[PDB]
């Protein structure tokens, strides 16, 4: 599923991401925009052999099991394919663990390079939240 911008904002808010670990909703929408273009099915291989999965591009190196990332962790205790669902629940719950690990949203490279320090509220413009 490719979410709309306000559609994704509403789902992220329902799941408690607005201000989670101090990150306003626009930060999360911006991260999803540049990580996956809001496409729940997005997958991208990393040079180390891990893969990033779903709307928030969660990395099998640490967070989910894909069976093909030797030596990796599965700290969200989930198959990576569950992060590709049209239901964002699993991705949000895992993202909450990631953002709580000490480095905040810097875990998301596209957030650091394209969202951090910008007018992220623009990503929720017009949305009835
Ligand atoms: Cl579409
Ligand atoms: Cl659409
Ligand atoms: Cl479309
Ligand atoms: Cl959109
Ligand atoms: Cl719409
Ligand atoms: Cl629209
Ligand atoms: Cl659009
Ligand atoms: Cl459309
Ligand atoms: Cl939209
Ligand atoms: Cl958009
Ligand atoms: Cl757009
Ligand atoms: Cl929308
Ligand atoms: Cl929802
Ligand atoms: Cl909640
Ligand atoms: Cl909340
Ligand atoms: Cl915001
Ligand atoms: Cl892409
Ligand atoms: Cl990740
Ligand atoms: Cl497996
Ligand atoms: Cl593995
Ligand atoms: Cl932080
Ligand atoms: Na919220
Ligand atoms: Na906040
Ligand atoms: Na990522
Ligand atoms: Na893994
Ligand atoms: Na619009
Ligand atoms: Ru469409
Ligand atoms: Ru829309
Ligand atoms: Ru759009």
């Amino acid at each position: 599923k490719v979410f709309g911008r306000c559609e994704l904002a509403a789902a992220m808010k329902r799941h408690g991401l607005d201000n989670y670990r101090g990150y306003s909703l626009g930060n999360w929408v911006c991260a999803a925009k540049f990580e996956s273009n809001f496409n729940t099915q997005a997958t991208n291989r990393n040079t180390d052999g891990s893969t990033d999965y779903g709307i928030l591009q969660i990395n099998s190196r640490w967070w989910c099991n894909d069976g093909r990332t030797p030596g990796s962790r599965n700290l969200c205790n989930i198959p990576c394919s569950a992060l590709l669902s049209s239901d964002i629940t699993a991705s949000v719950n895992c993202a909450k663990k990631i953002v709580s690990d000490g480095n905040g949203m810097n875990a998301w490279v596209a957030w650091r390079n394209r969202c951090k320090g910008t007018d992220v509220q623009a990503w929720i413009r017009g949305c009835r939240l």
